[PDB]
């Protein structure tokens, strides 16, 4: 079980039903329903740290230094590696173990100001 595939939805999109999706372009967000592009290979590099890798698009989901999240074509650990926090109400969170940054979906920065605080988004994997 080194590797699974499953689909990351969170209960967020509960106000619009939508799963996280990764474009060829490598952009990242929501979409109408269950497309290809929202499996993800759940690959565990050390206990404790995965890595997810888009099947359709073969990019590798990596978030930037200002907490985007965007598909690439080459590896990177410090970018493309998240920590993995399962909590006993069964819910689970990815973040970025490099700098702690949160994994949350773009386009989120709708409000004009931009407070430093920022809470993650609980996600729910579904089998693949």
């Amino acid at each position: 079980g080194q590797v699974r595939q499953r689909y990351l939805y969170t209960d967020d999109a509960q106000q619009t039903e939508a799963h996280l999706e990764i474009r060829e372009d490598g952009t990242v967000g929501g979409a109408a329903d269950q497309s290809p592009e929202s499996l993800l290979q759940l690959k565990a590099l050390k206990p404790g740290v995965i890595q997810i890798l888009g099947v359709k698009t073969s990019r590798f989901l990596c978030q930037r230094p200002d907490g985007a999240l965007y598909g690439s074509l080459h590896f990177d650990p410090e970018a493309c590696s998240f920590r993995e926090l399962l909590l006993e109400d069964g819910y689970n969170v990815y973040q970025s173990e490099a700098h702690g940054l949160p994994l949350h979906l773009p386009g989120n920065k709708s409000p004009h100001r931009d407070p430093a605080p920022r809470g993650p988004a609980r996600f729910l994997p579904l089998p693949g």
